[PDB]
């Protein structure tokens, strides 16, 4: 029940440690101490990307699965993040929704 908040890209965001750290992901990587993470005079972990799909990214550390979006924009946008966090799960599901929309 430890909690920790992260600022990402100005969006503001509330979560616990065991989230974080639930899988196999550079966020794990972040909250074990095996890279430099910077924080501010509030206490917030900075993240210099687009939290704009970032609560999607949690929900799939927290849940192991996510409705993915519809447009192959957000598809895009999503897959993107799931790539720069390194959440392998969450990136195979975004690139066969976007392989079903490649047919046709
Ligand atoms: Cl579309």
């Amino acid at each position: 029940s430890k909690y920790v908040k992260l600022n990402v890209g100005g969006s503001l965001h509330y979560t616990t440690l065991r989230t974080l750290t639930g899988q196999d992901t550079m966020l794990k990587a972040m909250f074990s101490g095996r890279v430099e993470v910077l924080t501010d005079a509030g206490g917030w972990v900075l993240i210099d990307r687009s939290g704009r799909h970032f609560g999607t990214i949690l929900n799939y550390l927290r849940d192991g699965s996510v409705p993915l979006p519809e447009s192959t924009r957000e598809l895009g946008e999503l897959l993107g993040e799931a790539r720069y966090y390194l959440v392998q799960g969450l990136i195979e599901d975004c690139q066969l929704a976007l392989q079903q929309k490649r047919e046709t």
